[PDB]
């Protein structure tokens, strides 16, 4: 029912970007397939998908698999460079049978490159460009923001954005290509600002010494009285005045919001101030004020949050709550995600799309 | 000359996410015309764009920006809600004279909801939906993981996977619609593997006690010798063998990988390893091997790293090094990005577009 609804995708089962690649097409209305090896899930990720089995390196399993990417719009493969290749399914072969498809090789490192047969994992790849040094509290090691920089945002997001970029190409050319999404490359242009504020003096290599990174007393959180925490991103002197505001406190009697050589003391009063109530009196302090202050929530919370709720953000699907497709489309709305089902048969999908 | 030779992109200038989009539609080959308020560029993120000013508050301002959208593929803005309908550039009478238009609103909380009127920032839209409190150390506050989760990640990405898969649907219904990105919703769908481990036992609402978080030994950063750090992620057994292998441990003399009841003790062990000697030692050693070991580099020494060099992940611009357009493509691939020019004129833009 959304916006990608006729697109017809096959997914060569992986981990981590791929599959949530996948899974965010299938969110959208496109019609995929993933293809997994020899032996329901219970994986939310996996949602909206048939899924079938076959053995790639067996004659029958690789011509039942290249009837199918015949078929497909887009091609998923998520394995190290030359895998597909020495299974018979490489792009050189791929496009013998379909020179319409869109053929997405999603890695860490890339296609080539001294590093390029090297096993990793996120941690890895944010790790060679500058990314995890930059992440976390100054007096100790760095910390992985969990899998969400590598993976995703800058993993299967860009794969995501070549693939459909790749497609609108082939309205103009009728062919595809090869898409190579590294996300080595992807985090990097994830990043893009830090590398265009280093440029101008306005980011330092030092960590959590910056305006975005907890070094600024005015974006950071805050423990209350109770233990749990709230979120400041009070930039702009107008809602940083804000939250001044519901604190109580006196502008005159505290350091300027930007001098830095007087930001522990600034801290330290910002921090007293937040210590002396619960996180619950802060939301209702700074009720639908511009001061950006927020209730920092844990998982479990999420669900009983008021503009969580009314907007729908998740749905409730045997196990727990899951995430609602986005973004939003105003006149092919996305249905809400189809569980994962039982495996089927090869044979019943290539009936299905002609094959 | 990448995949989108051809798209018109209209960004009325915001901050964060909007800009952040229409850079990569310009990266990969779009024709980006950006609207700025009246008042050369030393903003890398402003790369691939024609810059021209208009007050949207006049009768000629508005006139000539309605012209220019008369004749785009795509808008993109980043107010709050409202704020368009007030100009008179509202997705409706965008429609009277453009109803190919892709209307892309980028927003932290939404179109709608108890929120959607609240100034903010990244950290903010990711404090409510249970992303920043898994973020950090577990004995300390939580640690906002730069702007990467809310404003790219889950921001400015699922803005542009919105704006293209709309592009997919318009060439076969013959139109547009309204893309809705909030930052709350589409870094909700980033941590989906979260959400779906949750409901499964695989993860916990305690900060720095589970596998990717930093609770894990073996999916961690390690201090070195020099006080400069490198990054395991060794997960599957084979890859933690080969780590283990390369310190020099004899595995019988440690507690097993994953016995978590033990976890201090084993990474009290590796600790004393790694200590033992430099980081670069240690990038030395790892160097090939599947191990899953990689020197934890500062923005400012990337540059030197071969694999980052022989790839080409980044360019030199203004004194400084900036990422190359990502993902790549085989056929159809993208220029190196055109540096910020300055401001032209409103009506050149038109005499070019036909408008
Ligand atoms: C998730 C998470 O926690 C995190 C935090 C992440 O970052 S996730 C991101 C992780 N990084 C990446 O994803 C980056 C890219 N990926 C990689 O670097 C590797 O895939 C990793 C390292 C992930 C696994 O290494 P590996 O040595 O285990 O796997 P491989 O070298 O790729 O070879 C696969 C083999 O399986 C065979 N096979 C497959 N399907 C079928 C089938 N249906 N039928 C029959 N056979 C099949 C292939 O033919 C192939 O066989 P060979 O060619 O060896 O004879
Ligand atoms: C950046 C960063 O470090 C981080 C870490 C981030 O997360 S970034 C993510 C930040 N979050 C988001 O982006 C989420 C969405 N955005 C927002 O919530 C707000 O835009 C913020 C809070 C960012 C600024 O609040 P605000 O009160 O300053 O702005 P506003 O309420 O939107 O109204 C804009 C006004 O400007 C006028 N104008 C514009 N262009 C022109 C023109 N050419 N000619 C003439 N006039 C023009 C409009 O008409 C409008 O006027 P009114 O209608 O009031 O009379």
């Amino acid at each position: 029912a959304g916006p990608l609804s006729g697109l017809r995708v096959v997914e060569l089962a992986g981990i981590g970007p791929g599959p949530h690649a996948a899974m965010i097409l299938g969110d959208l209305g496109a019609d995929v397939v993933r293809i997994d090896r020899p032996s329901i899930s219970r994986d939310a990720m996996l949602r909206n998908r048939r899924i079938v089995t076959a053995d790639l390196k067996s004659d029958q399993g690789l011509e039942l698999a290249l009837k199918l990417i015949a078929k497909a719009d887009v091609l998923i493969e998520g394995y190290r460079p030359g895998v597909t290749e020495r299974l018979g399914l490489g792009p050189e072969e791929c496009a013998k049978v379909n020179d319409r498809l869109i053929y997405a090789r999603m890695t860490g490192w890339g296609q080539t490159g001294p590093r390029s047969q090297q096993a990793g994992h996120d941690i890895n790849y944010i790790s060679l460009n500058g990314i995890l040094h930059a992440i976390g509290r100054g007096d100790e090691r760095p910390v992985p923001p969990l899998n969400l920089v590598g993976d995703f945002g800058g993993g299967s997001m860009f794969l995501l954005v070549g693939i459909l970029a790749a497609l609108w190409e082939r309205q103009s050319s009728g062919k595809g290509q090869v898409v190579d999404a590294a996300m080595v490359d992807g985090s990097s242009v994830l990043i893009q600002m830090m590398w265009a504020m280093r440029a101008t003096g306005m980011w330092t290599d030092t960590r959590g010494a910056n305006m975005l990174d907890g070094g600024a007393p005015y974006y950071d959180t805050y423990e209350c009285a109770d233990g749990r925490y709230v979120a400041v991103g009070a930039i702009e002197p107008q809602f940083y005045a804000a939250m001044l505001a519901g604190l109580g406190l006196d502008a005159a009697e505290l350091p300027p919001q930007n001098d830095r050589a007087r930001w522990p003391e600034l801290r330290a009063l910002l921090t007293e101030a937040f210590a002396s109530h619960d996180r619950d009196h802060w939301g209702a302090v700074f009720a639908n004020s511009d001061a950006c202050v927020t209730p920092v929530l844990a998982f479990g919370e999420v669900h009983n949050e008021p503009h969580i709720i009314e907007r729908n953000t998740f749905y409730e699907a045997n196990g727990g709550w899951q995430p609602m497709p986005a973004p939003r489309f105003s006149r092919t709305a996305s249905s809400q995600p189809r569980p994962p089902a039982a495996t089927i048969d090869i044979e019943a999908v290539l009936t299905d799309w002609d094959g």
